[PDB]
């Protein structure tokens, strides 16, 4: 699993 917020 990714999970990226920028």
């Amino acid at each position: 699993k990714l999970v990226f917020f920028a």
